């Protein structure tokens, strides 16, 4: 398995959360292209969740990142949220690619606050 075609990437660690939603510390972690919100979830968290188990990390789906690609403006992501249709393939994990951000781009979360996601409007 060659799988090179992914880019070690900068991400800016921020939360969504209130006091410090966009505000608060900002911390630079690496994350890869081909990564997934749910591993991206990880390394950002891993920096201050460190030593925290597989089992407490929180995944994208329970609560939401705000992506904030600065180029694209900010987006709700999740593991599975516009891949979260099980109907034929479109069941798969999102990666920073799929946003298409940019180095030093900007992750926010906020504890299932407001997954504002495509809504049923015609």
């Amino acid at each position: 398995k060659k799988d090179v075609e992914y880019r070690p990437l900068t991400l800016n660690a921020l939360l969504a959360v209130g006091p410090g939603a966009g505000e608060a510390q900002g911390v630079p972690v690496k994350v890869l292209d081909c990564d997934t919100i749910s591993q991206a979830k990880e390394k950002m968290l891993d920096q201050l969740y460190k030593g925290v188990p597989l089992t407490q990390r929180p995944d994208p789906r329970t609560l939401d990142v705000e992506w904030r690609s600065g180029v694209a403006g900010h987006l709700i992501l999740s593991d599975e949220d516009v891949t979260s249709e099980v109907q034929g393939l479109f069941r798969r994990l999102n990666t920073l690619q799929h946003y298409k951000v940019p180095d030093g781009a900007t992750v926010a979360l906020v504890p299932c606050l407001t997954k504002h996601v495509l809504r049923e409007n015609q």
